[PDB]
């Protein structure tokens, strides 16, 4: 029921918030470094950091732009911000295997 960062346990999310973005709430995308990313699309989260400004460049989700988030706590990269769109404004796209699932 609840997400925490696999590296520290910070308090990230719920499977409650998990948001199906055009149909599905999973998404398998590569970056500019062929790294792929199992992308798990979240209404919301907490207890992460956001770092700089957002940014379009090479966005997965037409119309928004993204911020790096990572884990508040122990500073891991969990996934991105994105913000700028519409339907909704705003969602958390995090990586599924940098997250532990359990027990409210
Ligand atoms: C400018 O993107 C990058 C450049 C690099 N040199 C290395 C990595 C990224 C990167 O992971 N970009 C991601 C951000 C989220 C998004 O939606 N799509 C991406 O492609
Ligand atoms: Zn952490």
């Amino acid at each position: 029921s609840i997400f925490r960062c696999r590296q520290c346990g910070q308090t990230i999310s719920r499977r409650d918030w998990l948001l199906p973005m055009g149909g599905d709430h999973e998404h398998v995308v590569f970056n500019p470094a062929g790294m792929i990313f199992r992308v798990w699309c979240f209404s919301l989260a907490q207890g992460l950091r956001l770092i700089g400004a957002p940014s379009g460049e090479f966005s997965w989700f037409k119309g928004y732009d993204w911020t790096i988030a990572l884990c508040g706590q122990c500073g891991s990269h969990l996934g991105w911000h994105y913000e700028g769109g519409s339907q909704p404004q705003t969602f958390f796209g995090l990586i599924k295997d940098r997250l532990a699932e359990g027990p409210a």
